[PDB]
């Protein structure tokens, strides 16, 4: 089975859920997982790698990603990512994280992402900045 | 002139913002202000209002909204909502909010919106149940 | 029912868009959140840039800023419904433009939501408005109620 | 580049649905943002749901829950370009269903970007797994590959 712990994961954030979140069915829908696997990596390459979103030479695409569901939470509900790095190559990173439910110690879902790195202006792959894996690698997974 | 101030506004709400707030422009889009309306008043009746969005007789709708923008604000940038409440009536209610920048005195954009109080199967308009209506007028402004 | 300004009819506006609808357009209580109206306005007016004004989103010096909107609501809409925004100019300055909008469901005449916003337009490094550019003007002026 | 699984072809799907793309699509790096794929998964089965299976999302018993997804990218696409979504069933069991859905704009061949997606249905208050009602059963049928 599952499921995933916190202390399998080294970093958190915290994230605020909004009206919008909840769908039809009344629980946070699929697809905005997905906006916390990004907010949550983005958010560490930001304060932890020196990613420059406004005018780096460098950045991270998506090149793949999933999730499996393993329960439901819903706005207003208080909620948490965790953060690990599978796997850092030369230049690309595998990410696994996982959203948390205040109060509760098991996942609420579970998945992955994969960030290419390109430059900017030509979306060639280009080998991590320095700075952006000594980040990547403090995140490295336990298994 | 503006522009307002965070002692002008009764309650407020942290708001973390996502990878996927800015656009293309790189500053969070004006279409989430709104979203930031939204969470924030929600919020507020549910924890103090007893408002019941999964099974509750009686919601909330908006009937109109409005902004205006002051200053920019971008992911990963620290937020913040003032809340008030400028009048409440018999079945409506006109809330006042301000987006505030973490460190920030004045408010980055400053706006309004309107709800309805209606019966959930058939839409009808209700008198605001009393729970909801302490809650609201425990924000009303001062001007 | 809802908002009780009057409602706008198809014919005050001069140019109209589908939209098609989305998924989680509909929050929790079933129909499409006020939020994503929004979202609906800024869709119609940059397209419009875009294909008649010659605006350049990716690397065009000049971009315009959402100063401020609004919006009222008359009757709700629904995710898989077809709706269509209607789009006009009220008012064309020499560097902000005010435009106006409704949302329709494509099969009908009555505006389910209306409103505004204000687009400032200035240098992209800076952020110093500078005046409209010619080509996205004409744009804008043939959206001008007569 | 991006991702380097093989592309899927448009012919190894069944059923197309246009989307149109929105402003908001496009992120500060200027092309449709990944997660922005998944509500056009989660859009394009439901409208395909909706219109050829029955399902009635404001008052209907049975519901469809997604347990899992994924998807790979391979050429990023930008508002306001013109998209359309493949859709086909890959699998479909007593309760359960997985889709395989692709990107491609609608003047190409070649997939920008394809995934996956898994419902499990169930009853709406409860949250048991219950089976696939027929109705909706016949119109997943008729997306199975041959
Ligand atoms: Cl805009
Ligand atoms: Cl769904």
């Amino acid at each position: 089975a599952p499921r995933p712990l916190r202390e399998q994961y080294l970093h958190f954030q915290p994230i605020s859920t909004r009206w919008h979140d909840n769908d039809i069915y009344g629980h946070v829908n699929n697809v905005t997982y997905y906006a916390f696997f990004d907010t949550a990596v983005n958010t560490y390459l930001i304060e932890r790698g020196g990613l420059d979103i406004q005018g780096g030479e460098v950045i991270g695409l998506v090149v793949s990603s999933s999730c499996d569901y393993f329960a439901p939470v819903a706005f207003p509900q208080r909620i948490e990512m965790g953060l690990r790095v599978a796997r850092l190559g030369n230049s690309s990173v595998q990410y696994e994280l996982a959203l948390f439910l205040e109060g509760q110690r098991e996942a609420c879902a579970a998945g992955r992402f994969v960030h290419v790195f390109v430059e900017r202006r030509s979306s060639r792959p280009v080998a991590i900045p320095q700075e952006l894996r000594d980040a990547l690698a403090a995140l490295q997974s336990s298994a």
